[PDB]
């Protein structure tokens, strides 16, 4: 109930209820108020499940892509971090849920679940995946 499943449970608890804010989620006030961007959301979901993916103030997609172990796209598993080329290389991150979906915090929908086959996310995905819990 920890680790991967715990992070999915915490992160999902606020789906549909947490608008995105670029740069948010790197102060305790923002965390308490559920104000995050894509990478500070992922850091918080895992921290709330007992897993340290980096410092509160300094975690970004660039630091997260350096955590854990590389995974081939064909082998992506629930809990793996999936990265996408949105405004820059690896500019977006989410937590893969299985079944071609991922939990993430994005401008359009805030904290939400998106599909890897949505044409936008399919085009933006380049195969960059990181496993952070074994
Ligand atoms: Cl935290």
């Amino acid at each position: 109930s920890g680790g991967i499943e715990g992070a999915i449970s915490v992160g999902s608890s606020i789906v549909g209820q947490s608008p995105y804010k670029f740069g948010g989620g790197r102060t305790q006030s923002d965390i308490n108020n559920r104000i995050f961007d894509c990478s500070s959301f992922v850091r918080w979901a895992y921290a709330s499940a007992g897993v340290n993916l980096g410092p509160v103030g300094g975690t970004t997609t660039d630091t997260l892509v350096g955590r854990g172990q590389a995974v081939s796209a064909s082998e992506m598993k629930r809990g793996d971090l999936v990265f996408f080329d949105t405004y820059k290389t690896n500019g977006h991150v989410g937590i893969y849920l299985g079944n071609g979906t991922f939990l993430n915090d994005n401008t359009s929908h805030g904290v939400s679940v998106d599909s890897m086959s949505n044409p936008y996310w399919k085009a933006a995905f380049k195969g960059v995946v990181r496993r952070v819990v074994q």
